[PDB]
């Protein structure tokens, strides 16, 4: 029942318009379990015109964690010392297993460290569990959508 907490949070950073409409459907399709060919929605993201590199990074991060079994996302997630806090946070998320446990800790750090922390996990999608990674996405999305 936590999959909806990722949905609404991701739909908070995407700029309003005819793009939040397209992304909305593509999300609630893989969140129902029909799409399998991972490298289709990946390409679909990369070519979309009103998406910031950061949004393409988070969306690409979420899609990968779903689908059963890229450089344009790594270069979006990863510029001063925010990497320094990310490395230590990354070493902590290994300890945590549940979604809410990591989200509680990740929400306590800067928005810069979180987005870069996601870059660390993308290199190893097996180092940490999925529930935690969602918690990182949820904490990341909220803090960057908390500026205004």
């Amino acid at each position: 029942s936590l999959l909806t907490e990722v949905e609404t949070y991701v739909l908070s950073i995407v700029p309003s318009g005819p793009l939040k409409a397209e992304i909305a459907q593509r999300l609630e399709d893989v969140f129902a379990g029909k799409n399998t060919d991972l490298e289709v929605l990946m390409e679909w993201l990369k070519t979309r015109p009103i998406l910031s590199p950061l949004t393409k990074g988070i969306l690409g991060f979420v899609f990968t964690l779903t689908v059963p079994s890229r450089r344009f996302v790594q270069n979006a997630l990863n510029d001063p010392n925010n990497m320094d806090k990310a490395v230590k946070l990354y070493s902590k998320l290994k300890s945590e297993i549940t979604f809410h446990g990591a989200k509680e800790i990740a929400l306590s750090y800067s928005a810069g460290a979180l987005a870069s922390c996601m870059g660390l996990i993308y290199n190893r999608m097996g180092a940490v569990t999925t529930e935690v990674a969602f918690g990182l996405v949820c904490a990341t999305c909220e803090q960057i959508a908390d500026s205004q």
